[PDB]
This record gives C-alpha cells, sequence and structure tokens, in this order.
C-alpha cells in the first residue's frame, strides 16, 4: 500500500501543476503530497529498497531533504491561511520553494520586477536583480506584508516593528565583484539612484 499511497501522491502533484490552481488550499495540498511522497521514499531507502514499483527511490539524503522543504511549505502555507492574506490569489510559484529561497530566505513573495546595475558608468558593465513588491514574512506577530524596493544602498524591506528599510543585500558589496571605480547606478522602476563603495 506504501506502492499505492506513492502513486496517488505523485499523481497529486501532477494533477495540481495541470490545474495551476490560484487558491492557497491547493497548493497547501500539492506540498502535503510532495511531503508523503518523500516520506515514503526515504522509509524505502531505510529498508534498503532501490525500486518501489516502477520508479527508482533516489538517495536517502536527496528523500530527506525534498520531505523537511515540503514539511516546511506545507506548515508555513496552512498558517498564512489562517491570516488576512489566505484570501488572496497564490499560484504555483508564488507557493514554490525556489521564490520562497530567493532574497529575502524564508518568506512568500508575490510582484516581480527587474532592478538593473549599472557599474563604471559603462552600459555593457550591467547586471540585473528580481524584487518582489510583496513579501509575506513570519515574525512572532504571525505573518505579515512588507513590501521591498531598491535605492542606492542596496535591496531592502521595510515593517512596522522597527520603521525604515532593512537591507537584505549591499550595491557596495556587488559593486566590489563588477565595478573597477565603485560607482554604480541604480534603476529600479522609473527611479535612478546613484552610489558608491
Amino acid at each position: 500500500t506504501a506502492c499505492e499511497r506513492l502513486h496517488v501522491a505523485q499523481e497529486t502533484q501532477m494533477q495540481l501543476i495541470e490545474k495551476s490552481s490560484d487558491k492557497l488550499q491547493d497548493h497547501i495540498l500539492y506540498w502535503t503530497a510532495v511531503r508523503t511522497e518523500n516520506t515514503l521514499l526515504y522509509a524505502a531507502r531505510k529498508k534498503g529498497v532501490t525500486v518501489l514499483g516502477h520508479c527508482r527511490v533516489p538517495h536517502s539524503v536527496v528523500c530527506q531533504e525534498r520531505a523537511k522543504q515540503a514539511i516546511e511549505m506545507q506548515l508555513s502555507l496552512q498558517e498564512l491561511s489562517k491570516t488576512e492574506f489566505g484570501d488572496e490569489p497564490w499560484s504555483l510559484l508564488d507557493t514554490s520553494w525556489d521564490r520562497y529561497m530567493s532574497e529575502p530566505k524564508r518568506c512568500f513573495k508575490k510582484g516581480a520586477r527587474v532592478v538593473e546595475v549599472e557599474f563604471d558608468g559603462n552600459a555593457s558593465n550591467t547586471n540585473w536583480y528580481t524584487v518582489y513588491s510583496n513579501l509575506y514574512m513570519r515574525t512572532e506577530d504571525g505573518w505579515q506584508l512588507a513590501k521591498a524596493g531598491a535605492d542606492g544602498t542596496g535591496l531592502y524591506y521595510c515593517t512596522m516593528a522597527g520603521a525604515g528599510r532593512i537591507y537584505y543585500s549591499a550595491f557596495g558589496d556587488e559593486a566590489a565583484r563588477f565595478s573597477t571605480t565603485g560607482h554604480y547606478s541604480v534603476r529600479d522602476q522609473d527611479r535612478v539612484y546613484a552610489g558608491v563603495s
């Protein structure tokens, strides 16, 4: 029945990806199925299983990690749905591990845009950063909405626990890698910033 439970858990993921729902509950469901699959697979690995039915069992370290990630997503999302934010539309990508682990780390993110940094007054000396306008992060006071942006210093988010911009990236650290002079200019949307290191 570990073989049938595996089939259902894999089929659930495949059904929900096709559907591509904008409801949080479908994504809770998707991650709980990812959890189930990798838990069973990990349990199979401990017992020395290498093929369960018609699919190969990944290395135990791999199954263990995929299950742990899915536990974290499941529980996090379940908490989210119990907040004011649960009502909002959530896609597969909004609730994906890479989005969650993108900077800043361990928060869900919607509203992507590209920030462009030019390094030595040199149009060919350039780099780009994906910034999310809407960030949902757990405080000791549940989940809360934060906004992210860029200025001359770096990429930052602001909250009302300690009023001010809180930087998760510093452009001076970027210019220390990609510039020869230390100066750079930052284009976020309709604003251009200057900076130095």
